[PDB]
């Protein structure tokens, strides 16, 4: 007798085709009915709460008196919660954000009960290759998913269950929804309807079954709970005597199905990105829907992971405090924008306007905590090493890499409180002469710098023990050339009156020929605005870089689709206006201004094809014949002590139904390329499979993408530009912005704000390298470019902290450093990194010559079995350190 | 020996010059330190939590594991909470929103312990006239305030910092004035020398206006951290000054002590406290026009909850036995979070107000969901089998307490092709190509109702059933126009759409397009080439000219204050060639489009930015309007229906202009001593003659739904939706401010607010109503309330039901009454109805529900009055009466 396990559930997208509160109020009805069945049906086994604990919070936010009832249902085993906080899109959120989803979920779960030990990815558009290791590092032995593997090729499976092995050889139990998570939805309680139902549903599940234990998912998207499931199940037990129907849960099913597993069970390895399909519904183009959401997500994630948390971790040694609740609050606010329908940008306009508010709030909490930690650190630094009348300031490197930047610091040099007319103080500082200032180090040695600008403006202080104090102040912005600042360290300086020590050496730019060069590269800006770069260390030359391409797009927020007759417009034949904006021995910058006459939108045919829900592949709309100027302004910046070229493109988008890309021809036709993923540098082929029909192959990227051979290589890094494609000739095409007018999917939902009108700024850059070992240096500096330097002023005072201090000594090598924070109750220092290579490398951490206490998992629990702190870093290993 | 009562507090603006979370993270630090003092310092008496309970909620959402500590702090009487939910602006939120603030503040305070029984208005920009009655109707016998009254010593001036406050209904409460502001006791020195100079000054300031030997020192200020050494400083004061007894105390103990020794010569203030006897420069009344989109959304969401969702849900309880109390509490708290004075006044930074829009969207969507749930539940219970087969029935609800007259539009689905039938694009074009039969409207009897088919539409649609998956389909919709005449209050009428010859409206066309004229049985409208209106009251014989004139001037002030540049003399549409086009014309409804293009300065000149950065006082600002001009088009839709004297206006602009204010003018033609305006449960009488101390060349006043000017023979009423700033000019011209654009926050520093320039598309809804005898003015007020409450139309299928096709849910005592609430009590589910008298006379007011009288009259907290008032007792002047039906 084959047992059939029926698990009641409801896949709840938090916000999608309706505004958030429209879904939120229907979530109240769902949970109300779930609790009613629990309290009134003694034969109701359990209800799976979609693997996300936030549903409990969203429910009790409206019905708080139900907390005790909700708690009892969880403690009785009838309401199965966890283990995640929300159901995220893996590729569109940061590596740490994926970990915090499990960490927050693990901590939120212990307010109710033991969560389900199952990774829940039912609707995730592609699954990250590091899922097995990340699951195991969070005490999750199994994972349930629905996309990425076809049940019956490297990405197929003869069984609905399988083994899933990551690049670090960590293996978990893969549970595929081979007939989707809706095969058991709406089970009939009538004879003639139940016979025809179970005759095909039992048939559909036994094609891919490897055991006598079948899985029937009793729910679907926003599905109300089947209130007569007990009657339908009891009816099924009487109509099919060979099968045994059991209202069950995932925990009992996982235990049962894995007891009678066969020996010939298959194994999938690495990413699961639907690479063996027709490529028409990968939904990868969600990486380009509403680019402003991805940019805000990148900025807030860096603010929390790489700014506020490291600084607050350092400030703990001064205060003995760590704002755990504030950080937890900021992370849950940020994670509320990480449901896959939210961060992918495939919802209605009101949903994404609401995401901007959450982005702002989480960012502001991140700035507040970073400013508190920075004040606590600088106030404890012994700045009395500087002469009197000096203006101290401290630079913080909050990353795990050697940092090389030309930074600016704004130092207040005079202050006039008003408590007379405040306007007199303004004009007083306005008419006061500004002396020559000079930067010095703690020893009094003059540091080279440049006085950029001065500003007189209103300001105020918010003391922790007194009323607000307003003032009029004068500020000097000083430019510094920081060369290879040690990771997780700080350096103190000061402004004093005196002749400024100017930068020395040859100018980086040669403006008459529109050229730049340092010791690494020689850059030439051609007439069309493209870049010709020569690698001075390898001798390789690259041409036609930074070409901009614009084509039409008549798809939706999920899928890009070029009009059939659209050839695209590029800047290859345009005539760029090139201006050298800055030129110093340490920094040079050019402004490239280009214009292309683009179609204002799609022609009038697209609207009727959208309203009629015509499939995008059958759409005949072309680009409009009415034109409108489209201006592209790009800044190209080069500094003396780095091989990275930095790009900053500005547009005021008034064009609809189009996609803008920037092109980097590498001249290398290779089998594979490399992209930044989740705790992984994933290798991907450039040749689509035999079943692939999409003329494009959009792919997800985090921080960079790379194409290289045995001699040379090009690394393109970005900020919030998560969609790329490697063309046939080896050209790296990064998508800047993609504008559509409808949601897509199951109906017609107009989304005009998905046209992304208004001003935008895209930050990206390139880095050349030679032998394949030199990739990882460009990978680290790609991570470092996303992390800004932290500078803050402070007065003269004594203190227990030295003016220059290295907080963490990191093992040099191909390692990505992603987290520095402190554990919840213990306040132990937590550091997390991961191996960039497939090789065992030495990795030893030290905090002021003190070794780490032990290695932990991502939940900051000690590893079992224990790994030695000085043990080599295994290939693709995610390692977390604990310092007491 | 006098007693010095030191009350520690912190006036906490939830969001102001910083983004919300920047203030919020500092709120966590404050409450952490207050709990530190409460749990450790044995001499720390208590801490007054700014009169708002939302501080407890905002603290626990970041630190939930501190809830037991907060409970113990409140249970110990050391954390003084309530009685409000938030500290609101009085005039800029609806009448019910003021009551919901007290109702939720009470219910929340009871969850922790009990509220401080003191009305807390420390920084409210003007106080509503009905404050004493509203305080008394919430079990609050006293109110502490800071603005509106001037202390003297030895009309709106008091010799003492204690006074009696009598409302228009003669309800009288005890008034506690912060005569030396709520910061006189801030940062008490804990050192000998500093304490002497401090108290020698502070004691003399408080004694200037003390009517008793009990003195109030407010130990706190805006966003002030709690004074950690307050215990030490108080003991030092008792040591240094033997003639005084310094006590760390609280408002409960102070109020009991000061009112026990109150002298008989105590002064009494009556009505509004709007700083009438000041110089008029710092009323901050111009906040009512700052960021008008906030006021428009607030009006929309408030009507959606008070006058749509709650009345429909109260009726839907009859068929379901359920009422979504938790959802309404969630929607109201979300809306009240936009009601702190710095929020709704529009005097914060850009990040704050973009966050308010999210709250408005969320609260509005909950009100829509709850209204659609009640609407579906009611229509599912209506017996629609009375209509013939194949008919498409629909139901019209009047969710207001007034006789409603309106030309209504109803969209009815006539066909539906589900997606499982075939390919979606095939179904779309199949319905598009299918011919449309002529349809006819019928009542349950079968008698044809006059109508007109407006338009047809074929689009995608879906259903979200409560027991199955989503249901997508392609549908065809017909838009039918009905002429509803004096529909009964709180009732519903059922109609149906059958195939047949449509019954057209009969009578003469309301509009005469050859001369740009409209007229019915009440008014005769001429639209001049000027674009202004010349109206003739056909019942009273009066004429009014130059109506609907637009005026734009510069504004170099801030979000608080309007200030015209010294050389600006204004720009008007009085000398402009308008483009007039008749859009609709029928026997029941006609509308005209008026297009006017005027050249406006793009902004102020470059001198304004320097005067803002230097924080120069606005009166000393030399900036003028820019000489660079830019086109500015004004499009107004003037609408008239057959069965109403209301002339509706809809002005739309694409505001690309900065540093200016646009108003619409209505010359009444009569110079009176006083005018009237809609306030909070009150039609307040305001003077046109400006006081002697007043120096502001303008007199901006707050309005809710309307403003009126009348004499003994004629009158003009101007109603609006979210246009809350008005001014009655010296020649009787009513000027309603449409939009006011500034670039800085103002107040204590320089805070650039470019989104306060209100750039983009805007639509202003307002109207005109004429009357004759002064008693006729109250009917225009009711219809002004009724214009803000749209009809609720809903389609349903044919089915038997337990509700009648036509039914009156509530019968109202006809007369000069405003009806503001129909909802149900949280636990008892009793039907709650609230109205108020518009006049100063005792009028009859008997309310019935299905011929059954009310059980008892209650306060605004929905509890029986003590002592009770008979349900058939006459409505007292300016009384706010609340009914309860068990």
């Amino acid at each position: 007798k084959k047992k059939v396990y029926i698990v009641s559930h409801s896949h709840w997208d938090r916000e999608w085709y309706l505004p958030y509160e429209e879904h939120h109020m229907r979530l109240i009805e769902l949970v109300d009915n779930v609790l009613d069945l629990i309290e009134n049906d003694p034969e109701f086994n359990s209800f799976h709460l979609d693997g996300q604990t936030i549903i409990l919070d969203d429910y009790l936010q409206v019905r708080p008196e139900k907390k005790e009832a909700v708690k009892k249902a969880v403690q009785a085993g009838k309401l199965k919660i966890g283990p995640f906080y929300i159901l995220q899109d893996d590729f569109l959120i940061s590596s740490e954000s994926n970990v915090r989803n499990m960490l927050i979920g693990h901590l939120e779960s212990q307010k109710w009960g033991a969560p389900v030990q199952l990774g829940y990815f039912p609707d995730t558009f592609g699954n990250m290759g590091q899922t097995p290791q990340m699951m195991q590092l969070a005490n999750l032995p199994a994972a349930a998913f629905g996309r990425g593997v076809k049940p019956i090729s490297d990405y197929s499976s003869q069984y609905s269950e399988m083994w899933w092995e990551g690049p670090d050889q960590t293996k978990i139990f893969g549970l595929l929804f081979a007939n989707w998570y809706s095969n058991g939805n709406e089970i009939p309680s009538e004879k003639e309807a139940a016979i025809a139902f179970w005759k095909q549903k039992l048939a559909d599940v036994e094609r891919y079954a490897s055991t006598n234990h079948l899985l029937m998912m009793n729910g679907v998207d926003h599905q109300p709970v089947q209130r007569d499931i007990t009657k339908a199940i009891a009816l099924a037990n009487e109509l099919f005597p060979e099968y045994e129907f059991i209202h069950s849960n995932f925990d009992d099913y996982l235990k049962a199905v894995q007891e009678e597993l066969p020996e010939d069970l298959g194994t999938v390895t690495g990413e699961l990105t639907s690479q063996e399909t027709d490529g028409w519904y990968t939904l990868a183009n969600t990486s380009s829907a509403r680019v402003y959401l991805k940019q805000w997500n990148t900025k807030v994630q860096r603010q929390l992971e790489n700014i506020a948390e490291p600084l607050a971790a350092m400030a703990y040694e001064v205060t003995g405090d760590y704002p755990h609740d504030q950080f937890d609050y900021a992370w849950k606010t940020l994670l509320q924008n990480h449901p896959h329908d939210s961060i992918c940008g495939c919802s209605v306009d009101e949903v994404h306007r609401g995401m901007m508010t959450r982005f702002e709030n989480a960012n502001d909490v991140g700035h507040f905590l970073a400013d508190e930690a920075t004040r606590q650190l600088t106030e404890a630094i012994d700045t009395s090493v500087f002469p009197e009348k000096a203006h101290p300031f401290v630079l913080f490197n909050t990353s795990g890499y050697q940092k090389t930047e030309v930074v600016t610091v704004e130092v207040e040099i005079e202050r006039l409180p008003f408590y007379g007319k405040p306007e007199d103080l303004y004009h007083e500082l306005k008419q006061k002469a500004t002396p020559d200032y000079q930067v010095i180090d703690p020893t009094g040695k003059a540091v080279a710098s440049r006085i950029v600008k001065e500003d007189v403006r209103f300001g105020y202080d918010l003391p922790k023990d007194a009323f607000r104090q307003p003032y009029m102040a004068k500020y000097l912005t000083v430019e510094l050339s920081v060369k290879e600042m040690a990771p997780f360290s700080w350096d103190s300086f000061a402004l004093i009156q005196g002749e400024t020590k100017a930068f020395e050496g040859s100018l980086l730019a040669q403006p008459a020929t529109n050229e730049m060069e340092n010791e690494f590269i020689q850059v030439k800006i051609e007439n069309n605005g493209s870049l010709t770069i020569a690698d001075k260390k390898t001798g390789e030359t690259f041409s036609k870089l930074l070409t901009f391409e614009d084509t039409g797009d008549i798809g939706n927020e999920y899928i890009f689709f070029k009009p059939t007759e659209d050839q695209g417009i590029t800047t290859e034949n345009v005539t760029a206006e090139i201006t050298n904006k800055e030129n110093s021995p340490v920094k040079a910058s050019y402004q490239i201004k280009q214009t292309v006459m683009l179609p204002v939108a799609a022609d009038e045919r697209l609207e009727e094809e959208q309203k009629a829900v015509r499939e995008f592949r059958e759409r005949l709309a072309q680009r409009s014949t009415t034109l409108r100027p489209f201006e592209i302004t790009t800044m190209v910046t080069m500094i003396k002590e780095s091989n990275q070229l930095f790009f900053e493109t500005t547009i005021n988008n008034q064009i609809k139904d189009h996609r803008l890309r920037v092109l980097f021809p590498t001249g290398m036709v290779t089998e594979t390329h490399e992209a930044d993923s989740i705790y992984e540098v994933v290798t991907r082929p450039n040749q689509v499979s035999d079943t692939w029909e999409n003329p494009t192959n959009p792919q997800h990227q985090q921080a960079f993408v790379n194409v290289h051979d045995q001699n040379k290589g090009v690394t393109i890094f970005n900020e919030g530009l998560n969609e790329y494609e490697v063309l046939a000739d080896g050209t790296i095409a990064v998508t800047l912005i993609r504008c559509v007018g409808e949601l897509g999917d199951w109906g017609y939902f107009a989304t005009p704000e998905a046209q992304c009108q208004g001003e935008y700024t895209f930050k990206y850059g390139l880095s050349l390298h030679g032998k394949p070992e030199e990739r990882f240096a460009t990978y680290q500096q790609a991570y470092s470019a996303q992390i800004p330097f932290t500078a803050a002023t402070t007065a003269r005072h004594e203190g227990k902290l030295a003016p220059n201090h290295v907080y963490l000594t990191h093992a040099e090598g191909p390692i990505g450093w992603t987290a520095v924070k402190r554990q919840e109750q213990t306040n132990h220092l937590v550091v997390r990194g991961f191996n960039l290579t497939a090789q065992n490398i030495p990795c030893e951490l030290h905090k002021e010559t003190q070794p780490a206490t032990c290695l932990t998992n991502v939940l900051e629990e000690p590893l079992t079995p224990a790994i030695e702190v000085d043990a080599p870093l295994r290939p693709f290993e995610i390692r977390t350190w604990r310092f007491e």
